[PDB]
């Protein structure tokens, strides 16, 4: 596999259908070495889930907590020499933020909660895994979405938070370059308005967890060492089109 | 004046040199009626600074506080039937955010404050101004910078908070669209620290000035601009549209 | 008005409903002196058409012919001692390019012609016009459409041409900045159809006009190489409705 | 090899420093069968360069000639069941278009010559080779350069063309996706101070580009279409120039 022997930390694995899952699957296939984080009272749920990947570790990480992000690596450091990739599939906004007119919805707290879990956490990860990622063609990937680039209905505060992430990828790309660490993002399409997508986008379909999963994998390999600060769209083409109405 | 009779509220006015000043100077020339805000103990400084614009009111609004933002409009509403524009010229990041490698500097608290002040506050003003701005080809404008788009040494988390601002600007464009409110932003180049680089690479071979920025905020608050929303206009001497690397200045020295 | 005494060349006035007529109406109101180009056997229709703007000149110009473009300015230089702006509102693609699957329709010639009239002719105008535009905060503005930025059904070859056109804008901006000539483009949303954008309407020829006017004004001397969408926010939004029929 | 048994066609291999050489190495390592184009008398040259990849075919193609392009696909059609990918690494501008102030240089003939070879030819290839690619998760990749997005000195007409190419990539993507064809582009960095400004502080090398282009013709890349992927040490995502001084010292 094009990821043989590399050590990768995969965040965001919650279910059978998680993008993070497609990622794990692609990576395991390419023979990487894998570790997983869970939030809250899902210790159970995820270790069951990721058993098939022969995990090096399954460790708590609520990116709300600074001490938890520290410990995550202190404990990872008991299992690994260093670290090759960090994959970042983390996002969240309160409900109240996510359903209605955006300026009706938006509240100070929601804005900073959403930004904190969805954008900063990526940098916070880069900070604490850096020391074990130096000079090894190390890679970092985030999961993002076109609501960053373009305003949409009800994506709301989440779209803003995503734009925030994208900016953060670019600054991390520059901060971590000297250390030879690439930083990039995959922009997925939806996995109930995936209908629109399937009708408009040139490839006439929604994408699946394997297509994204493989892109994220490719982006943590030695083939992708010329790329950094980049948003790759894995969205059947949706991004490069501008129809309006369909019937 | 193309802004005649319009009631426009200006934020971020701190000095002679402030972008808001350029804005105001422009807006005043075009017959706008203007209000002003201040943060902290600047009632006097700012009252004396904006006397020349014959303000309708000068009002406390630290954008940190939900109460100050609500009380802003309750007050503004005592003097002004309704409201036409809001100019958002507000940026903050803790200095600890701005000195060196971005990953070295960035903190949860820094990131938080940065976005709170630099981006959220825009939506907050939209939230509390909205009712005063219903049905009058009303306008909001925000101020931004290319660091939103592309990474740079030092600008760091301010670069992110600006990207968050621009995203905020667009969502607001969609959200107040229904209420006839256009929402746009001006990306301004540096104003007299690397001005030099800007002035050497940029097509028009200069730095911009506050008039040049002011004049464009003016326009985007005019009935002439009512087809433009969610937009980022660069008033930056052309810097955005160009891709060079290092130029090569030639410093002469004389030693006696 | 903010265009008082400025001398502006407007291309592509063909109709009572042309964008260039909105531009004209706007610029004239803002106190500019104006000159207009016509094509072939249309001298008279364009003469009747711009009478209301008290034109300084009505001169032939088929942007196909270098000779015609050189001749425009030679003749324009006889009436004016310098030029303040050029308005580039010219677009053409052969009909067979514009209707169907792009890879089905596209031809070498169509590709050639569309780019020639739609994109290059901007550079040609800059090139011949330049010497009368030096050091007076002069301006060039092209009309463009989001079909350049993103692929659309039927717009096809035109979309690529408009793309070529917005690069022509950028390079010109860089090439002519050193003379104070600001070079910019307005991406115009369509005027009519026969819902999507945040303003929930179609922009009209005045809104487009007033922006082109402002982009030839002294107020916009710090703006160049830029695209300004006057399209009611369409560019910044990504909702397509599906339309069910029951 | 992630490209095993895919039939791919490679244009614009003119020497062993060509991007198309990087692509070829990448693709052959990934187990693809490859065919190559050449213009004019360069049959011999190109047959030598690529001999090492056991070309499935080596065939003439001047992208200026409609008829050469037709024959390209007629003949390739005799050798192959169908076709999996086309790699477009072809650019040309007249010399007079590239050495000065854009507006002084640019000409009607130049502008259109530049667009025909550098931009049209892509659609042109798509057109005539479409039929062999129908429904087999087939792919097209173009090579572009960041001067499509921004202006550089003297890249002039080429930057316009490359911009035009990039739109064509977008339209081809929509024209052809109904047949399952991905249509993308790699904006390569130059292979200096792109080595001083880029976050990764280096010039990307043909393998780094080749490997990417290969990936864009792998079955792993089936949800990516109409994209432009920068393989440029991160130069695109940055605004990082600074004024470099030379010191002149005069005594007394
Ligand atoms: N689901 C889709 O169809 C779709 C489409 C486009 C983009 N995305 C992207 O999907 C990514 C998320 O993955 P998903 O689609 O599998 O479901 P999701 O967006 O509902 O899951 C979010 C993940 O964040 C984790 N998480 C939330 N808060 C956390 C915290 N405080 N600390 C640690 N972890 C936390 C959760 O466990 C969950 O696995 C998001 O980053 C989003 O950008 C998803």
């Amino acid at each position: 596999g094009f990821l043989a022997g590399k050590k990768i930390l995969i965040t965001g694995l919650l279910s059978n259908k998680s993008i993070a899952y497609g990622i794990a699957k692609a990576m395991h296939r390419e023979g990487a070495e894998l570790a997983f984080t869970y939030v809250g009272q899902f210790k159970d749920r995820v270790e069951k889930l990721c058993a098939e990947f022969n995990p090096a570790a399954v460790l708590p990480c609520d990116v709300i907590s600074d001490q938890e992000i520290k410990d995550l690596f202190v404990e990872l450091g008991k299992v690994w020499d260093g670290l090759d990739a960090i994959v970042h599939s983390i996002a969240f906004a309160p409900r109240d933020q996510l359903e209605g007119n955006f300026i009706d919805c938006v509240t100070r707290e929601g804005f900073s909660i959403a930004h904190d879990i969805s954008a900063y956490s990526f940098a916070a990860l880069a900070k604490e895994g850096r020391s074990m990622m130096k000079n090894r063609n190390a890679s970092m990937v985030a999961l993002t979405y076109i609501g960053a680039e373009k305003a949409m209905p009800s994506y709301n505060t989440m779209g803003v938070a995503k734009a925030s992430l994208e900016a953060t990828v670019r600054y991390t790309a520059l901060a971590l370059g000297e250390d030879g660490i690439k930083v990039n993002a995959v922009s997925a399409g939806p996995i109930k308005m995936l209908d629109y997508n399937a009708m408009v986008s040139p490839l006439k379909k929604n994408v699946d967890i394997m297509e994204v999963g493989n892109t994220v994998a490719f982006l943590c390999s030695d083939m992708a060492t010329g790329i950094t600060g980049e948003v790759v769209h894995v969205d059947a083409g949706y991004h490069c089109v501008s129809m309006g109405n369909v019937l």
